């Protein structure tokens, strides 16, 4: 008998999943790790070199993080001493290596204890931030010239994002944004002073006597936010001044008018830069494009080039307004839009004019915009079938919109359903990713003919593994509620007999524009819980999911805890009806949006589920940032939203969870959800005499990610399902 | 069939014991609390009058906590507005109500968030802290006086303690001593200015959007300890004009070489104080009589009148140096002291010679002298059938100290074995209540001839209602180690039979002076377990147990979790060995230093135990005070008992969970043992791989008190004990 996917093959990584990370380094040549040497291939005929031996930093005396070399290929930038900071926020010591020389450089070194550092995107001038200032090196081995004075801890950062805005805005700890040649510049400055802090301890080694005290600037809903000031500085003018000026770019009046937010900057030309803002109440933004005036060294942005983006049924963009993809000369720019019937689809738009041509169409959606060439525009879609969980690769004729190519559709339908794209730097080549229904497939094709190179890697040494293991099978699908197709994703044990009744498990996010049914292939939890222990993992994509249209997206608008709640328990009750499932075995978990919606169901009273687990939840939208919270509550004042912000807690359903088991985990060093909000809610239950399982994981974070914690609760979970379901 | 004491009894305090709580106010009468009215009762006839009708502040407007009657009966102290701080430190509002004019007092009244308050003890003056300043009222209609202007939050300390002091030493807030007639008022002054702080996060209502972070000056083991001076202030010569002098009474030489602690505090005479001074390796203390001099108006403290109490087997005193009981002229006095066989008997001590006489002898100890005239002192000690888990009422006549008469012995031999008692102001009469083995006892009686006079409560209503119940039963027993015998108690389930086997729950404290094997009743969870659940619970007193000398007390001199440690193991084993307990079921269960060896013993590999609650406990001693910790360990230093401090710690024996199941239960809340505690235990099981189970209760401090938090806990450890031994 074959043996099962366990929960150690799952903790151990067992079976592991081949990537194939490359890094384009031009339009003909990319960069890829091979037994740590860094060879370097050639696209069109697949043959490759040694670019730097694994062997040249054994004597560096410190573990490389990773590197980064310079545009022109001339540097290496080694990155060292890395310290994790939030999602992408750390901060490190780096190395300069002159590849000519093949010598270190060891004067006027880049400080211990850097907050970001990039390359310009020609040539090898650098930019980094250290102590919240910016700095620029014109020479790896020479001074660097200071741009800002103003940086200080926890209240300015120049070149830097704050927690709110590297969180929910940028995705990105970086706030500086280099011109296309490296002439300029520009970058944003927060100011946190009155933006509260959020407290908690932190214990550390076991050796620290006094717990530590963090204290982060993050606003919470309704909150003082950040503000924001953007600037540009010219660095090829830092060697003949002694101190370079720093050219504001204001807001609009629009914009200035009340609280808003940075949401966007895209260097359109050498001397235009395109900047998107988005009011506080996030379902209106503008969008200035500037011109670099030679004359008065000012920046200045045309009115008649100013492009308004709202929203009337919610919040302007899936997370936030697009980027723009601009043509060549400046002049023109596309754009993913939401359509007159709410469908995202691109728009072409002249930058002094105010009305816009789309260039796709139909009942499905661009997910984003890839490559732009003179001729064709390379996006992704879920066109295909009309699945939305599914992601291909079309190309566009820009000459004759009705030409478009659907470029990996067809290349193995059964297999691969689910691509993502990585251009050369012209786009002379792209390399494929397909991550599903089958194992991952890495394909490198040529862009003049669309002809297919080979195959980069195709995970044959895990299909190999694979065969002697009784796999979980996924069923992809969809039910009919309201005349509308909901989408639902199964993972359904090996040997699956539909006259047999499992035990029900509902894997939950179901926050504003989430998708949990796709074509993507998994090795997780529910592989284990499918595989060894014959357990259901469904997932539904319910009212406020992604990719199906504001219809579908906008339907939670000012309305967190209400209709995607009710669809998760409206799909236990329909996979109840499928006649598979033993009804006195349904179980829910989530994690982060998906625990407050766990935890919304188990209050309900519905009687559907048995139990449940939340990790990380938000509790209570008063407790969450400002950001993310008010894009779908608006403000938390009787005036706007307050009543449903009141409305819409865990704590208000205390009283329900007496009709269930239920398990509560939170990381006691969570920056983003705070441990605060699952202390409320243990709070809650404890006040009403609910008896419930908790942990709380020492020093954990949003992601309880240390190998030793995940390991510990995904075994916790494991014991709490199987006693659930009574499974030996 | 009778109904069982259930955990609904336990936590709905269905069986109640009636108290009989008087308060002595001169030789020959008592008030009591009766129906919310307070009577006067006469000692010798028992007859009463009403002394403040329940009516009375029925329109006060605000719910009076507690009274204060003064010492002349005039006017009573009227508690509102509790907010409870620590152990014993709180703040309220106070109103002052003339008895005889029959009128609140509306002038000059106590200011809100007073601290502490305090009636002289002779007449109607009043000494109160606010704002950490001490002020004197003479008459309760006029204006205070000011005497210390220091006070400064968390930093200065005037009249009041700091939370180590607090905590450790005066088990109380006040730090105010008026002498005998009221004339002086003597106070401590504590100064945390570099004592670091303990910071933990408060969450409060859910309406709070950012949790509170608390921090409270908290002394860990070697760090920075608050310093302290003594004052004595004169209120009969105090001025509306001028500010008060203070007389400062400097430590002794031997102390102010280093570090130090002020102890005790007693008056001897109208014009003489005595002062008890402790080093910081706590083996060392002094004793100073400080006499008043009129014509100086200082106070001198005369080096003959030294007396030092030191250690060479472990630290001074119980928990601290005894305090002094003087004679009417205040020319000498008794203190209990550890004599040559490490027995704590009564010393008798001449102000001005070095040797003192000891008056007890024997193996057995004295534990509290409580009351002395001329020709009597009177005690309580544990010399009754060498049980040292007994305790009595003794009076030794002073002119022969062969004549020893128990006054409690033989009173209810089968009923009463366990007593205390309160004399009345000259100890013309005593109440003795007897807490056990039987139903709690209280009686009257005369000191002349030792008249019982008569029955104030004896619980006969509860003893109707118990009629009902299969009650538990209760076996005080010993076991010999080493040549030794030491004490265990067992809460046997009802109708006990031998030939059984009954699973068993190691209830434990076995900290440096515990008592757990004792004659006291009790109505608690074990009540319930051992009655509903047919528990045996078991409670060991092992080396570093009270009450039996030094010999087994400094057993555990600088080596906590050691022997004390291996005791209970010990025990268990010797238990699991006995014909009717089930070795396959046996559990452990503390909370507090309980907790510590819980954790200790759950991870020392033994293999007796299945599973285990641990309830706040101490992980590591250099998180917790240095008061308690350096009494038993020293400092935390290379030079003195760092290696100790580092072997001694629960996350060091992590790798021997994996064969227990363990419950880690912690107050978020907790200022005293700190929710780092059993964080870093967390961390450490996770960190090897074990899996247990975890509750904490946010905002819930040491006691986890709250009616809804202690209900919970003991649901939740119910289910835990339950499951271990497959209960249904
Ligand atoms: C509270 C909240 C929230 C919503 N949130 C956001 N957004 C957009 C990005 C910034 C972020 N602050 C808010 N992105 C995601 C979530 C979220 O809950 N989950 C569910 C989830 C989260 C963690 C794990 C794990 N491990 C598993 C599922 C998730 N899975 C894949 C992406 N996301
Ligand atoms: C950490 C630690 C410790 C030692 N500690 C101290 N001392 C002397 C007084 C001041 C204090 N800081 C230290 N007194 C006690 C303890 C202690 O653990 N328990 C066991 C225990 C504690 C709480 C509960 C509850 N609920 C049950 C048992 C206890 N039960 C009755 C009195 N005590
Ligand atoms: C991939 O192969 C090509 C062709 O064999 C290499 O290109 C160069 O070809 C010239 C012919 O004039 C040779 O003299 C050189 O060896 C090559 N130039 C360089 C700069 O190396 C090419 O280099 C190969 N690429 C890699 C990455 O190995
Ligand atoms: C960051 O914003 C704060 C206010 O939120 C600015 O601080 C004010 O600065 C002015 C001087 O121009 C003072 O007169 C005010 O007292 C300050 N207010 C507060 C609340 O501190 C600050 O100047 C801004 N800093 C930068 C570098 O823009
Ligand atoms: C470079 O120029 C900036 C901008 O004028 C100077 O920044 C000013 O610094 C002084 C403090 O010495 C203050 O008067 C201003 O509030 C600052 N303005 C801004 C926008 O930061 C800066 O100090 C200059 N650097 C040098 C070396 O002269
Ligand atoms: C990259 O772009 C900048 C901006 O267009 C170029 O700088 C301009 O160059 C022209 C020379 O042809 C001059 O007329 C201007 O004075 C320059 N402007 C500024 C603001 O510096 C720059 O030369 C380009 N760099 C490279 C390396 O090609
Ligand atoms: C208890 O009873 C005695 C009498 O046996 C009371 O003593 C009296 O005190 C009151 C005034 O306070 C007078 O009425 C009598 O003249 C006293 N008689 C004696 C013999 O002293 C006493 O008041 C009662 N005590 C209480 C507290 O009610
Ligand atoms: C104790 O607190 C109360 C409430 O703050 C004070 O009582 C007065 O009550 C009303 C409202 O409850 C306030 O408007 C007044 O300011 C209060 N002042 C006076 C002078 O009556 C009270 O004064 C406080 N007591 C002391 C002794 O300070
Ligand atoms: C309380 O104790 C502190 C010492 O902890 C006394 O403060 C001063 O301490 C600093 C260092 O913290 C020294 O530089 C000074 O010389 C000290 N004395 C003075 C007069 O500044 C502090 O004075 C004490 N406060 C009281 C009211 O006794
Ligand atoms: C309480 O004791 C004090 C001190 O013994 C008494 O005060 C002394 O009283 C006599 C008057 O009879 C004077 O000779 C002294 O000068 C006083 N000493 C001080 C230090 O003030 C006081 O009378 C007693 N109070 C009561 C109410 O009995
Ligand atoms: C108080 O206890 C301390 C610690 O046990 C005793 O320390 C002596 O002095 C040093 C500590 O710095 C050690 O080197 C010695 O080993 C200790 N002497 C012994 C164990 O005899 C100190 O003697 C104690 N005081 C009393 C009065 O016994
Ligand atoms: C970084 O830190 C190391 C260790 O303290 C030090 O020797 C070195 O000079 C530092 N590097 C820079 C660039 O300051
Ligand atoms: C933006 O949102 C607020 C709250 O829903 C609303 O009153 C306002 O009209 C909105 N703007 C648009 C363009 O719908
Ligand atoms: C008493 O002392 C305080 C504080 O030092 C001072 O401010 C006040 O003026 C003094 N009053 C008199 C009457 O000396
Ligand atoms: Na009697």
């Amino acid at each position: 008998t074959r043996k099962t996917y366990t929960l150690t093959d799952y903790l151990k990584n067992t079976y592991r999943l081949k990537l194939y990370s490359l890094r384009w380094i031009s339009d003909h040549e990319y960069l890829y790790k091979q037994e740590n040497n860094i060879l370097v291939f050639n696209a069109e005929y697949g043959n490759s070199s040694v670019f730097l031996e694994n062997s040249t930093f054994d004597e560096f005396g410190h573990s490389i993080n990773d590197y980064s070399i310079s545009p022109d290929g001339q540097f290496i930038l080694l990155e060292y001493n890395y310290v994790k900071q939030w999602r992408h926020s750390y901060t490190a010591s780096y190395d300069i290596y002159d590849l000519n020389k093949r010598q270190l450089i060891t004067e006027e070194r880049i400080p211990n204890n850097t907050q970001w550092v990039t390359w310009s995107p020609v040539g090898h001038k650098l930019a980094y931030v250290w102590n919240n200032d910016i700095y620029v090196k014109i020479e790896p081995n020479l001074p660097s010239y200071r741009i800002t004075w103003t940086g200080k801890e926890d209240i300015i950062y120049n070149g830097i994002t704050d927690w709110v805005y590297e969180e929910e805005v940028f995705s990105a700890y970086s706030a500086l944004w280099w011109s296309p040649n490296g002439t300029f510049l520009a970058y944003a400055q927060f100011n946190d002073t009155e933006v509260p802090l959020i407290e908690y301890s932190f214990y550390s080694d076991e050796s620290l006597q006094y717990p530590k005290t963090v204290r982060v600037p993050y606003p919470k809903a309704g909150a003082v936010n950040p503000t924001v000031k953007f600037f540009v500085v010219n660095t090829d003018s830092l060697s003949s001044v002694t101190n370079a000026t720093s050219i504001q770019i204001t807001a609009p009046a629009s914009m200035l008018i009340g609280d808003h937010y940075l949401c966007d900057v895209t260097w359109a030309t050498q001397e235009r830069i395109s900047l998107q803002w988005l009011r506080r109440i996030q379902n209106y933004s503008v969008m200035d494009i500037c011109d670099y005036d030679e004359s008065s060294g000012r920046w200045n942005c045309l009115v008649a080039r100013q492009h308004i983006e709202m929203s009337t049924t919610g919040w302007v963009g899936r997370f936030r307004p697009s980027e723009p993809h601009f043509t060549l000369d400046g002049n023109s720019f596309y754009k993913i839009i939401s359509n007159e019937e709410g469908y995202r689809h691109i728009c072409y738009f002249q930058i002094d004019k105010k009305d816009c041509t789309f260039i796709t169409k139909g009942t499905w959606e661009v997910i984003g915009i890839e490559a732009l060439t003179s001729d064709y525009l390379y996006y992704i879609s879920n066109e295909y079938k009309g699945m939305p969980g599914g992601r291909n690769l079309y190309k566009i004729q820009l000459s004759d919109y009705t030409k478009v190519t659907c470029l990996s559709c067809e290349l193995n339908p059964e297999r691969c359903q689910y691509y993502s794209v990585s251009f050369s730097k012209e786009a002379k080549y792209y390399q494929l990713r397909c991550s599903g229904p089958g194992l991952p497939l890495y394909t490198l094709h040529s862009s003049v003919n669309d002809k297919g190179l080979r195959v980069l890697e195709d995970n044959s040494a895990l299909d190999k593994m694979l065969q002697n293991v009784q796999m979980p099978s996924k069923k992809l699908d969809f039910i009919i509620l309201n005349e509308t197709k909901f989408w639902y994703q199964m993972i359904l044990p090996p040997h699956f007999d539909k006259s047999k009744k499992y035990p029900l498990l509902l894997d939950v996010y179901a926050g504003p524009c989430s998708q949990k049914a796709d074509t993507v292939f998994r090795l997780n939890w529910a592989t284990y819980l499918a595989s060894t222990e014959n357990i259901i993992v469904a997932s539904f994509d319910g009212r406020g999911s992604g990719y199906q249209g504001d219809k579908i997206m906008h339907a939670i608008n000012r309305r967190l805890g209400t209709f995607e709640v009710e669809d998760q328990i409206e799909a236990a009750r329909q996979f109840s009806k499928m006649g598979f499932v033993d009804n006195k075995r349904i179980a829910i978990w989530g994690w982060s949006y998906g625990g407050y919606v766990t935890s919304m169901v188990l209050g309900s009273g519905s009687g559907v589920f048995k139990c449940g687990i939340a990790v990380a939840p938000v509790s209570r939208w008063e407790y969450y940032d400002s950001v993310y919270t008010e894009r779908y509550m608006g403000l938390p004042t009787p005036e706007d939203n307050l009543d449903h912000y009141r409305n819409s807690t865990v704590m208000s359903r205390a009283e329900n969870f007496k009709q269930v088991e239920y398990l509560l985990i939170h990381g006691t060093a969570d920056d983003n959800v705070h441990f605060q909000q699952s202390a409320q809610i243990s709070k809650a239950l404890v006040d009403v005499g609910v008896d419930f399982q908790a942990m709380w994981y020492t020093d954990e974070d949003h992601g309880i990610a240390s190998s030793t914690a995940h390991q510990h609760i995904y075994t916790h979970m494991s014991h709490f399902i199987k006693q659930c379901f009574s499974l030996p």
